[PDB]
């Protein structure tokens, strides 16, 4: 004990028993001081060697280094004064205490080690770390105990040790200041990712991220603001590490499966089990630094339920000394800070390990593709290979994200049952049972929902398709007044969809009701079975409240045991797919020898190559040797292995025997164009430098100059627009810039038109062509290019037939003639969704939720009364009545909590379905009623999207989330009411604490969205590049630029690593700040019980605090929801924006026309002026003429703008400022829009018929009958197709009119008008692209069937215009002409000159 060494008492148990106690001094001066000094000395050698070895370069000494190296020596100055006083006291004739000997001295030894440990620090990247910071903290905390003894003795007035005292009150204070300086991390800006420059403290609190969040709110972020990942995380380093391990295991894996074949010697499958051991040996380091942070969190969590037992008991008995309680509340905060800092780290080490696995597996795929044997690259399809890296590998990231739960669950479940078994006896088995039964019920409902989602997915697609069509043809719909009819079809589709949404929603709400009522049921069943079973069991606050607190912990793990066991059974499948592609046998190119010593560029030695492993070789025993520059064209009978030679050339086929050697680089251009997506220059440059002359020299030969320049982009033009022919040149063009020695091009100009081919023959294969030096082998079937060919060779059935001079080919006495013969604030947004649900439902829903809370606050109070009764009747037997009344009332109090949540939840669903219906029905009505201008300005794509994703967002997401915000808020406010009510003064603290929670939510929420778009933008490229390489694999392997591709993935995977990692850290910054709010509330509230203990009963502490403890999870949850609800609600804003878009004009008016109005047959104009746009000048002005009645009428708009407008005016698609006669005329505004459009009839310029049944296409409203339609079909000669089809008039015309023929499709529209029966009908430049053959029948019908009718025809072809009896040409914003056509020819005027201009 060294009590004699101390010369005083060491451990007096009696010292702490009395109230107002203190630890005996000898303990504080000796055992405690050994703790920190021992820590600092035991682990200094290890740490000093680390810096001694690493020895990175030193940095400028800076002031922080000035102070932490000035104060630390000063602590040695204070140690110094103490040392001497003992020795002066030896001259004071006293027995100086032996502790007073070593204790000042050991310090000198320790303080010295600290000055050395600080020096080394300027020589390593982490300034302060796991060893100095923890030493300091242990010293200030362990040291507090002496500070208590000494201050107390001085307050009494003992001065025996005043001298020692000033030193300890001086050293402790500086000792704290060294911890403060240690927190700061020097602001060297050498690391952009500040993580490399951080102290144990800062990192522990993830405050380095403070800079982005602070600035994120200020302005939008850029791929640039996220700092780059650290090099050890970059793709280059990781792949390397991963690569080494797979090789070793596979070799063994192959060895053992081969051993299975060796077992076959003792007597499909690819080596397996390699993928798993590799992903472990490679990452075992990060693995053994996460098991441990979890063992600290799982063991620390169970301390908090147990300390609560002490605050409850301490309050219960007035006697317990004031000190025990004040110590338990401080102890609470501690175990609430440790758990937090440590769990958040188990997230960072584990969540980032997941990213590592993802990157390693993803980019160890790109590399396998560029060397995979083509033999089995065939089995995986091209889309499927993209999957191996964007679906099956992303699943391996998810399992690793939650891998540790597999043992954490078992532990945090097994310990939790133990503590309950001790606290409440064997009854706790019943309570866990409801938690078990919940798992099967939660699952079945989920399966039922997924069925309904799938059946509903189809209905959605049908509507989307109809929608695409309506918008695509808005002009036509207006022309024939078919819009009202069309709306109905969309609605009938919506009705089926809305009925399904309600049925899923009711079910989703039968899951939220079970989560929210598993906390309640567990309590009634657990407490009741125990009390009722034994009349010797009495519930007390210490048992009940602690058991409740424990339950909340078991509920989280027990729920997860189902999710993970399923996720880790899906992963065995993703691993098997990646365990074959990565393990695939690679291309062996033993047959082809790439070498520089053969005499000729191309050599053959009776080599054989086969497309399939045992299929007969397409090319065998062939021998061609070619000198450089020898342009050779080989034409072989198709199916003679001709295509195969190039395949053998680049190494693609398998080899029966022999070799083919190539000398120089090879540039190969394949038959099917493959285009990397880029601007025109990029696709051509293909990883080479830019030179002005070479580019122009090549481009001019491409002669794509006018073709590309006429196109708007030029170099800027982007291939998302290009026909096979338009870019066929590009496929050859890049080859030209490449300038590799031998070019093997295939069917190069066959796709191109012959005239281009002949000019191009000169450009690349020309005797004077840019490749005249180049040795080129082209295989093609055109002899246009044959005249300048240096050698011509033929090969048949994989056996060469002819070769040598082209002229010799002309007379070889073989089959040349046959060869010739083979010729071939802002609250408004929220207000709208709210106004839509129906404010009246909104009041009832909020009120039942509030009634969930009035029950909640209430239930606890009754439970508190139940427990408090124990004090009064325990010695008795508890009157059996009281036991029963008490058991029952909690029972009902719980059910009420249920009736109210469930009414709230069903009434909500009918509220969301009813919300969606009003929004859609309104959007369709405005968009359908919109003017044409709306449609012209907006790209149709946006309008489809609003009715696509946005109506979807307002159906299955924003509606579900809004349930949690309100619920979680009622929850939070419920607890602060239990705390303010019991201790009134706590109310003041809520105002400061709440403000922190408003600010932390605004910040985290704002930035997480800005980085919420960015992760998505850079996720897409990684998937696309894998596609482009797979479709361009032969080219990229052949023009040997593979290593530029392998290194274009590395930047692309890396831009994702930086955004994803930056996000995974914004989440750690929310958790730490919000948890401090959760712990401060529990600690400040718990002390408040002790300051005001005099009155508080024992139980009140139980309810306020046990509920207070769970303030932590809910606080974060709400910030998470206030995030998704904020982002999703943009969707209600957009749907509302198009509902408020202009409505053009009343469909119908009061002055309906006399019913016989259309029979008039005459039309007039007065000073007509029509704005091209309201802002722009009117296209037509001063238009005045009365057209002929029931007669052919001719109007020429050719060469004149406004030819299109005149039809638009007549059907009044557009209203106009000037020119008007209401009924016998053009001010049809008086009669109303449908009234005018219905009584006029037009046939469109381009035939468009909306998809549907034939009868619907001709008459959507179904206002005619077949007796009539059939006859009309006959008038257009359409009896044959309809009579022939078995369905006939109901034969549904498939989409795009795919089923009908092009001529038949056009004929249908002609039939449409014939049914219309209105004389004032307008034709529409019918022959603009139409052939006369089809036009012949058209001419016959208007000529005969539209007899004596007011046919106003606007036609491009003038000869057709001649037929109309009278003509009124219009041009120059005026009535250009009003003369009969024969008179017009005679008149000397512009029209007659145009007749001369056109050859008429």
């Amino acid at each position: 004990m060294l009590e004699k060494f101390c010369n005083s008492t060491f451990w007096n148990s009696s010292f702490l028993d009395s109230p107002e106690a203190d630890l005996p001094l000898c303990f504080e001066q000796t055992v405690l001081v050994w703790i920190p000094l021992g820590f600092l000395w035991l682990l200094a050698p290890w740490q000093l060697l680390h810096v001694y070895k690493s020895r990175t370069k030193r940095s400028s000494t800076t002031k922080l280094y000035l102070a932490k190296q000035v104060f630390v020596g000063f602590l040695l100055i204070l140690a110094a004064i103490e040392l001497a006083l003992v020795l002066t006291e030896d001259s004071g004739q006293a027995t100086v205490p032996a502790v007073r000997y070593t204790n000042p001295s050991l310090y000198l030894g320790t303080w010295l080690l600290v000055l050395l440990i600080q020096y080394s620090r300027q020589w390593c990247v982490q300034k302060n770390s796991w060893f100095l910071s923890l030493f300091w903290i242990l010293s200030i905390l362990c040291g507090t105990f002496q500070f208590q003894t000494l201050i107390r003795t001085l307050l009494q007035g003992d001065n025996s040790n005043l001298a020692y005292s000033c030193l300890f009150f001086i050293s402790y204070g500086f000792q704290i200041l060294i911890l403060i300086f240690s927190a700061f991390s020097e602001n060297n800006e050498s690391s952009n990712n500040p993580s490399s420059i951080a102290s144990f403290l800062s990192s522990i609190t993830y405050s380095w991220y403070d800079s982005i969040i602070l600035k994120g709110y200020k302005r939008p972020l850029t791929l640039e603001d996220v700092w780059e990942v650290d090099e050890e995380m970059k793709t280059k380093t990781l792949v390397s590490k991963f690569e080494t391990h797979m090789k070793r295991e596979l070799q063994k894996a192959r060895r053992a499966l081969q051993r299975r074949q060796e077992k076959s010697s003792q007597q499909k499958d690819v080596p397996k089990s390699w993928l798993m051991k590799a992903l472990f040996k490679t990452f075992y380091m990060v693995l053994l630094k996460s098991f441990l942070l979890k063992l600290v969190n799982d063991i620390f969590t169970f301390v908090s339920p147990q300390l609560l037992k002490l605050l409850i008991s301490f309050a219960s008995d007035r006697d317990t000394y004031l000190w025990i309680g004040y110590l338990c509340a401080i102890l609470l905060f501690t175990a609430a800070l440790i758990q937090s800092f440590c769990l958040q780290c188990y997230f960072q080490l584990c969540f980032k390990l997941g990213v590592k696995v993802r990157t390693a597996i993803m980019a160890s795929v790109y590399k396998k593709a560029l060397t995979l044997s083509n033999l089995a690259r065939k089995e995986y399809t091209v889309g499927e290979t993209v999957n191996l890296m964007s679906v099956d590998a992303q699943k391996l990231m998810d399992v690793t994200n939650f891998m540790h739960m597999l043992w954490s669950s078992v532990l945090q479940i097994v310990l939790s049952i133990f503590f309950l078994w001790r606290e409440l006896g064997p009854s706790v088995l019943a309570g866990v049972g409801v938690m078990v039964l919940v798992i099967p019920i939660n699952a079945i409902l989920s399966t039922k929902s997924k069925t309904i989602q799938v059946k509903n997915m189809k209905n959605k697609d049908k509507r989307l398709k109809i929608m695409n069509e309506i918008l695509s043809g808005i002009k036509i719909l207006k022309y024939f007044a078919w819009e009202p009819s069309f709306r109905d079809q969309v609605q009938n589709l919506r009705k089926k969809e809305l009925k399904n949404l309600l049925a899923f929603s009711q079910l989703q709400c039968v899951v939220i009701f079970v989560f929210q009522l598993t906390p309640v049921l567990v309590s009634v069943v657990t407490f009741s079975v125990y009390v009722l079973v034994d009349s010797n069991n009495i519930l007390d606050a210490q048992k009940a409240f602690t058991s409740i607190t424990l339950f909340n912990i078991l509920r989280f793990p027990l729920s997860m045991l189902p999710m993970m066991i399923s996720s880790m059974l899906q992963a065995s499948v993703s691993t098997e797919r990646l365990e074959k592609y990565l393990g695939g046998d690679d291309l062996d190119t033993s047959a082809i020898r790439h070498d520089c010593n053969f005499d000729k560029a191309m050599q053959f030695s009776e080599a054989s190559f086969t497309w399939e492993h045992d299929s007969e070789a397409t090319v065998r025993d062939v021998n061609l040797d070619i000198m450089a520059g020898q342009l050779v064209a080989v034409i072989g009978p198709v199916g003679s292995g001709k295509s195969s030679l190039i395949s053998a050339m680049l190494g693609e086929m398998e080899n029966v025997h022999g070799h083919i050697t190539i000398k120089g680089t090879t540039a190969y251009v394949p038959q099917q164009s493959w285009i990397q997506n880029g601007t025109i220059k990029d696709n051509i440059l293909f990883g080479t430098e830019f030179n002005e002359k070479r580019y122009q020299q090549v481009l001019e030969a491409c002669a794509l100059l006018p073709d590309l320049e006429m196109l708007p982009g030029g170099d800027l033009a982007e291939i998302g627009n290009l026909s096979g022919g338009q870019k066929q040149r590009i496929s050859l063009a890049r080859a030209t810039y490449q300038n590799l020695d031998i070019y093997l091009l295939d069917d190069p100009l066959s796709a191109v038109d012959a005239h281009v081919g002949k000019h191009i023959f000169n450009k690349v294969l020309g005797p004077n062509g840019l490749l005249k030096g180049k040795t080129r082998l082209l295989v093609t079937h055109s002899m246009h290019f044959l005249p300048q060919v240096d050698e011509i060779v033929v090969l048949g059935n994989g056996t060469i037939v002819e070769k040598g001079s082209y002229s010799a080919l002309l007379a070889k006495k073989g089959e040349f003639a046959k060869n010739l013969k083979t010729f071939l604030v802002k609250f408004s947004i929220y207000l709208e969704y709210l106004q839509a649900i129906g404010l009246f439902s909104i009041f009832f829903i909020i009120l039942a939720f509030v009634m969930n809370s009035v029950a909640f606050i209430g239930s606890n109070l009754w439970l508190s009364a139940w427990t408090s009764d124990s004090k009064i009747f325990n010695s008795t037997d508890y009157p059996a009545s009281q036991r029963d009344m008490r058991v029952g009332v909690y029972g009902a109090l719980g059910l009420a909590q249920g009736i109210f949540v469930f009414i709230a939840h069903f009434w909500s669903a009918f509220g969301f379905v009813h919300a969606s219906n009003i929004l859609h029905k309104q959007l369709l009505n405005n968009i359908l009623r919109a003017p044409m201008r709306f449609f012209d300005t907006t790209p149709t794509g946006r309008i489809v999207n609003r009715f696509a994703g946005d109506i979807s967002t307002v159906d299955d997401t924003l509606p579900q989330s809004l349930r949690s915000w309100i619920t979680c808020f009622l929850g939070i406010i419920s607890t602060l009411v239990m705390i303010c009510m019991a201790t009134p003064v706590f109310t003041i603290i809520v105002i400061p604490l709440g403000i922190i929670y408003v600010s932390v939510q605004m910040f985290y929420v704002s930035t997480s969205r800005q980085l919420r778009r960015l992760d998505s933008v850079t996720r897409s490229p990684i998937y696309s590049h894998f596609s482009e390489t797979v479709s361009g694999l032969p080219v990229i392997r052949a023009f040997e630029h593979q290593q530029r591709f392998l290194k274009h993935n590395e930047v692309r995977i890396d831009t994702n690593q930086k955004c994803v990692f930056s996000w995974i850290t914004s989440n750690r910054w929310l958790a730490i700040r919000l948890e401090l709010v959760g712990n401060l509330t529990v600690f400040f509230s718990a002390l408040m019980m002790v300051i005001y203990r005099d009155t508080l009963s024992g139980d009140t502490v139980g309810f306020v605090l046990s509920n207070a403890l769970n303030i932590t999870q809910t606080l974060n949850w709400l910030v998470r929801m206030t995030s998704e609800i904020e982002t999703n609600i943009v969707a209600v804003e957009r749907i509302t924006e198009y509902t408020k878009v202009e409505n053009e004009a009343p469909w119908v008016t009061d002055k309906r026309p006399p019913p016989d109005w259309p029979s008039k047959g005459k039309i007039q104009f007065n000073n007509y002026q029509v704005r091209y746009r309201p802002e722009l000048d009117l296209v037509l002005r001063g238009i005045t003429c009365d057209i002929g009645s029931m007669e052919k009428i001719g109007v020429v708009g050719r060469t004149g703008a406004g030819k299109s407008s005149l039809t638009n005016c007549l059907f009044r698609i557009l209203e106009a400022a000037g020119g008007q006669i209401i009924i016998d005329g053009v001010d049809i505004a008086s009669i109303g829009l449908h009234d005018l459009r219905e009584k006029l009839t037009i046939i469109p310029q381009d035939p468009i018929l909306f998809s549907g049944s034939l009868r619907m296409n001709l008459d959507p409203f179904n206002n005619y009958s077949d007796e009539e339609i059939w006859k009309a079909l006959e008038l257009a000669h359409l009896k044959s197709f309809v009579a022939s089809l078995q369905l006939g008039l109901s034969h549904e015309v498939t989409e795009a009119g795919g089923n009908l023929s092009i001529g038949q499709r056009q004929l249908l529209c002609l039939g449409r008008a014939l049914l219309r029966k209105s004389k004032i009908l307008v034709l529409d430049e019918a022959t603009a692209a139409v052939d006369l053959e089809t036009d012949n029948l058209i001419q016959t019908t208007i000529q005969n069937e539209f007899a004596h009718c007011t046919v106003i025809t606007i036609a491009h072809r003038l000869h057709t215009i001649m037929d109309s009896d009278k003509v009124m040409v219009l041009d120059n914003g005026k009535i250009i002409e009003c003369g009969s056509p024969e008179e017009l020819l005679q008149i000397p005027g512009p029209f007659y000159f145009m007749a001369k201009e056109a050859g008429i």
